């Protein structure tokens, strides 16, 4: 019954004064030490040899304290850190079971870090280099004459700037996809005719800048990437002729160096917990030979514990996350992406598609969306998020306090309370991720029922399998489940490809987590070579195209949207390069996303209490420790803090137990405890924003098998799997200047003195730019980044334009600022969009539609000043709309009645006779009609009656001068439509002749109104109603 | 506030500007955000959140627990809801406050 | 001149009640108490001793 | 109080923050080299940040007829040129105002 169903397996996450030194060297523990930090490690080894040279009283209290904290990590902590805690399989089934046993495993790899400072040293072999594959960074932008990478990896060691010769462009050209090294040298040498060596050196100059990335490096698809470089080298080796020339010498020393390193890991992987730690110490300086590193090791552990969770959980977890969507909000995909759609739509539209690239690329494009760090956007972020503030919330947190409950508990009419709104099941997203504590009195009485959810500190994930990624190997027996069902995972977009985005990361620490498979058909490298086990998908290949609802990521060759995820937990928003992170985003976009449970404004308060949904706490109750801020750090006595401490304690009623949480800590505290009590000043010191949580399952009593101590993490997909958006292709493709067909003027007249300017100055610029040959002229009304101006727009031959037009104008434009008319003025470019009228053939109807409307305007206009003119700019306006929709005349045919924005069903065969009803509907839904016009309708078809031959208007003298005002601009839309039907085919979309007039009813808008969008809409309305009414009036 | 930068930015520390002139679309920087007659076509700033502070929280929440219909603050309460430490230079001329007695 | 302003509970406002705040024998603020709840049960037409 | 008549040829030129650097090595120069044929007596540059975002300005002063009628349109080539070449979005003609109060 939920719209998510929980997969049969899931992940598990687990833990395994100088006396306090001296005690916890009997522990191996030790071994964890010696792994996380050496130098706390140092400090135990002469405690154990006998305390040396004295040491320092504040040292020893340091080092006490964070034995302290590794201590608790290693029996409270979950997070699969080194030898502290680690992962193992579990599945739902009709039985509960909790197994826990002792033979917990290590798995050990070479830090990236570490591993991409021996790689380089092999990339410069030029030898070996001839002997693997090498292939064109993927992002690399092509700028003038020179050829940039934004944001080099700086992993085993700004910006990029190459200047790209002929011989350059010919290598990246040819290594677009991988390519064997040697073979491309000797091409290239060829063809240019040069030494083919001196090319090899340049391969590797290349290779050394990141213009190029060697097979070599670890393609992070989910392998060991140690063994990933012997595979390559001894791909090499055996391709060449004895595995002694094939690379240099002292590069097979550096290769046998490195084997060492992983026959030193298959060893100590073989040892036990608290048992290897003599082989531990011989790889770490067996590591220090090829390079000594302070952390050249990654380490995972399996831990032996068998879990299985009974169905009546699963349920509950399903409904969980139910709850949290609907509660989440009104939102399609990110929100880091909404801005930039919009952007998008009012740059390109809704019918192209830009290569992903050329769209990202600052210059070309639109460039990163606000917040992109790599390379960081220029684009401004919008207005911040308020927290959120809720009646609804409020209410429940007071009850809570008078009855003084640490949990309040939320039905039904909760939910129904706090919803944004109610949420469409085609937003449902395809997967999710949420990590939560199971717990229970006893295995049995959970299996009946008696048990709570609670769900996790920590982000979850938008990914069925992401989190699970990086642990694949480890549980053999979820990976094949994980592995299968991501293969066949669900998407949101009809026929669309699914792919894995994989990138390198910015930090070494967040690269030894992206050692993650790719179980789709499709793999999309960035930054890093491809991968032998997913089949490419290139970036090059990718556009972006946009509707009114979302951003989507499109295969241009083939016209398929592609919907990429990405495989693992690491944060694209931090670690990606930006093409990655644009990739990882637009797989989110038509997707209502979940969140956590958010307190909003609420979130000051010195208690929240714990939210419970049936068996689920969608939140725990929560402590803030603001008050104890002031007594620590107070240089006092013990019991000066516990005090505070007790103090605070009894004063909100904050349990024995905590758990102390920030960004980066969970913290397992027991507040009796002596050590505990100073651990958590040193922590509150260090880390001021810290709060406190209750333990999942004290509340109950439950306290007294180790579910709060473990973490569940159970993926999610959507149950009924069918993909409820259709794609939308459209894919496409696409410069003039201060040279000049074209003068292009910005007059910064505020709008408010914009009428005037135009009745007395505009004039005057159209009789200078005509007696200088101006072919063309028109304005409109404009709003950029500096706010409301006018543009005018000549056209004619560039002498005559530039040396005999522009000083006549910029002299008239100089004294009309000193009288106050405009503030200034300048030249910018002019790029015609045809393509809203008809395209190119089109483009003579279209500049003279604009001049005569135009003029028509400034009539218009001037006519308006006149004290006792009879009509309002709004009737003249709604007469101009119906004049030029009765001008434009008969449609094209239709096959079939076009579904429009408002319901009606347009259809040529509906109007006939009568173009003006024709084109004013595709203008609105009939109940749009604005106010002014229903409460009189009787008046504006009396008006506006064009196709009756404008009775009324002609008796008024006034009437007749607008109707004069606009004889030309008729002629030249019926022109314009005219040959608009001529060129007309069956075949042509429905869609064109709908957005052409459209748009020349907008225009004829902007340059007599609007500066106003309802405005418009209202006008438009007006002359709408009319003349549906004047028709529908006809028969009847 | 942002009329006071525009206007730095605009015209500096050592210049004067006719009032009106300052004041027009045209030739000055305009009627600052909000002015309603005529309306400025300036962009207003980012808006302003309403207030949130752990103090003020506390007091709430202490009041709630213990039924309370009033909670009394003193010199420690307003050195904490104390955005700073207001100056006697930026002292008022007057004010008038309206009360119960 | 840094102006002066009324007592500003700021987001705190959503809340159903907000105490009184005394400074010795002045109340800077009254007590407040929204009446969100009670907005339903008006407007549905029912009888008096319903509301 | 000065404008398109010409004592003063004011660019506003759309280059990126990240891209400007190089645009001032390799492509400035081969406008200032324009403008010294074209008769042209003074330039600079300057980064310039408006409503629009980041770019540079840069500035000629010459004899009306030589700029309008013989840099301008040279310059424009280049810029078009440019433009293509994926170095700038755009360039504007915009009024200069010397501040010699400061």
């Amino acid at each position: 019954d939920s719209p998510f169903r929980a997969w049969d397996v899931f992940m598990v996450r687990t833990p395994v004064h100088l006396s306090l030194l001296r005690a916890a060297c009997e522990d191996g523990l030790m071994e964890a030490v010696e792994l996380a930090s050496p130098s706390l490690a140092g400090l135990l080894a002469r405690v154990a040899r006998g305390d040396t040279g004295g040491l320092k009283d504040k040292r020893l209290r340091r080092a006490a304290l964070a034995l302290l904290r590794y201590d608790i990590r290693m029996r409270t902590r979950p997070t699969p850190f080194g030898l502290f805690a680690g992962v193992s399989g579990g599945r739902f089934d009709t039985s509960a079971k909790w197994l826990a046993g002792t033979g917990h495993r290590t798995r050990t790899r070479a830090d990236m870090e570490w591993l991409l400072s021996a790689v380089h040293r092999l990339e410069r072999d030029r030898v070996l280099l001839a002997g693997v594959t090498v292939q064109a960074h993927q992002t690399l932008t092509v700028r003038g004459d020179r050829i940039v990478l934004d944001c080099p990896s700086a992993l085993g060691k700004s910006t990029v700037s190459a200047r790209r010769s002929p011989v350059v462009a010919e290598i990246l050209g040819a290594a677009r996809r991988p390519v064997l090294a040697g073979r491309l040298a000797q091409s290239v040498a060829q063809r240019f005719e040069l030494p083919a060596d001196r090319v090899t050196g340049l391969l590797a100059d290349m290779a050394a800048q990141e213009l190029l990335i060697t097979a070599l490096r670890p393609p992070l698809d989910g392998d060991d990437p140690l063994q990933h470089v012997l595979d390559v080298v001894a791909a090499a080796e055996a391709r060449a002729g004895s595995p002694a020339e094939a690379m240099s010498s002292e590069s097979a020393a550096l290769v046998a160096a490195l084997r060492e390193v992983d026959a030193r890991c298959h060893a100590y992987d073989r040892t036990a917990v608290g048992q290897g730690r003599r082989e531990l110490a011989e790889l770490i300086q067996s590591t220090r030979r090829v390079h000594p590193h302070d952390t050249p090791l990654h380490v995972d552990l399996r831990i032996d514990l068998e879990v299985r969770l009974p169905e009546v959980v699963r349920t509950e977890i399903e409904r969980a996350a139910e709850a949290l969507w609907r509660l989440s909000p009104p939102r399609r995909g990110m929100r880091a992406l909404r801005r930039y759609h919009e952007a998008f739509l009012e740059r390109y539209g809704a019918d192209r598609a830009v290569p992903l690239l050329e769209l990202l690329d600052d210059t070309r494009g639109l460039g990163p969306p606000a917040g992109y760090k790599w390379p960081p956007s220029e684009t401004p972020a919008g207005p911040q998020e308020e927290p959120r503030r809720s009646a609804a919330l409020a209410r429940l947190v007071a009850k809570a306090a008078r009855r003084g409950e640490r949990e309040i508990v939320i039905d039904e009419e909760t939910i129904a309370e706090l919803a944004y709104d109610e949420a469409a099941p085609a937003d449902l997203p395809n997967s999710l991720e949420l990590g939560v504590h199971v717990v229970a009195p006893s295995l049995d009485e959970l299996s009946a029922g008696t048990f709570r959810v609670v769900l996790a500190p920590g982000p979850g994930s938008h990914h069925a399998g992401a989190t699970l990624g990086r642990f694949t190997g480890l549980l053999p027996d979820v990976d094949a489940e994980s592995a299968a069902r991501q293969a066949g995972r669900p998407l949101h977009i009809q026929d669309a490809v699914a792919a894995d985005v994989a990138f390198i990361p910015r930090s070494g620490r967040a690269a030894n987590l992206a050692h993650t498979p790719s179980y789709s058909g499709r793999r999309i490298s960035v930054g890093l070579p491809d991968s032998g086990r997913a089949q490419e998908i290139p970036l090059d290949e990718l556009g972006v195209g946009a509707n009114l609802e979302r951003l989507c990521l499109v295969h241009l060759p083939t016209g398929r949207e592609v919907v990429p995820a990405l495989p693992n937990m690491v944060s694209a928003f931090a670690q990606a390069p930006n093409p990655a992170r644009l990739l990882f985003e637009l797989g989110l976009e038509g997707q209502r996303l979940w969140e956590p449970w958010d307190w909003g404004a609420l979130s000051e308060m010195p208690f929240l209490p714990g939210v419970r949904y049936g068996r689920t706490l969608l939140a725990a109750p929560l402590w803030r420790m603001d008050q104890l801020r002031g007594p620590a750090d107070d240089s006092g006595p013990a019991a000066d803090w516990d005090a505070a401490l007790d103090r605070w304690r009894a004063e909100w009623n904050v349990p024995r137990r905590v758990l102390a949480v920030s960004m980066d800590q969970r913290l397992l505290l027991d507040l009796d405890d002596a050590w505990h009590r100073v651990l958590l000043r040193d922590e509150l010191r260090r880390t001021p924003e810290l709060i406190a949580q209750q333990v999942a399952g004290d509340e109950e009593g439950w306290l007294d098998f180790p579910g709060h101590l473990a973490e569940i993490v159970v993926p999610l997909e959507r149950r009924d799997r069918h993909a409820a958006r259709p794609p939308h292709i459209r894919a496409t493709v696409s410069p003039t200047g201060a040279g000049g067909p074209w003068l292009y003027l910005r007059l910064r007249v505020p709008r408010r003195n914009q009428d005037d300017f135009l009745r007395d100055q505009v004039p005057v610029l159209v009789r200078a730019g005509i007696e200088h040959g101006a072919d063309r002229w028109f304005f409109i009304r404009y709003s950029d980044t500096a706010g409301q101006h006018l543009r005018v727009r000549f056209r004619g031959e560039r002498e005559k334009l530039w040396a005999g037009l522009l000083p006549e104008i910029g002299a008239r434009l100089v004294e009309w600022q000193r009288q106050g008319l405009l503030a200034g003025h300048e030249l910018g470019q002019y790029d015609p969009e045809y393509e809203r009228y008809g395209g190119d053939a089109l483009a003579e109807f279209t500049e003279t539609a604009f001049q005569h409307d135009s003029a028509a305007a400034i009539s218009l206009l001037r006519l308006t000043r006149r004290a006792g003119f009879r009509y309002t700019l709004d009737e003249v306006t709604a007469i101009s709309a119906a004049a030029l929709a009765d001008a434009f005349g008969p449609p094209a045919p239709v096959v079939e009645p076009v579904p429009l924005v408002g319901g009606l069903q347009w259809a040529p065969d509906l109007f006939d006779g009568d173009p003006a009803a024709a084109w004013m509907s595709s203008t609105g839904g009939r109940r749009e009609l604005p106010p002014d016009y229903r409460r009189d309708p009787a008046r504006w078809q009396k008006l506006i009656d064009p196709t009756g031959g404008w009775p009324l208007l002609r008796a008024d003298e006034d009437g007749c001068q607008v109707l004069a005002a606009l004889e030309s601009r008729d002629e030249a839309v019926r022109r314009f439509g005219t040959a608009y039907r001529e060129a007309f085919r069956p075949t042509d979309s429905p869609s064109t002749q709908l957005r052409l007039v459209g748009s020349l009813l907008h225009m004829t808008c902007n340059r007599l109104i609007g500066g106003s969008a309802e405005r418009e809409r209202s006008v438009l309305g007006l002359a709408r109603g009319a003349v549906q009414d004047n028709l529908n009036r006809r028969r009847h």
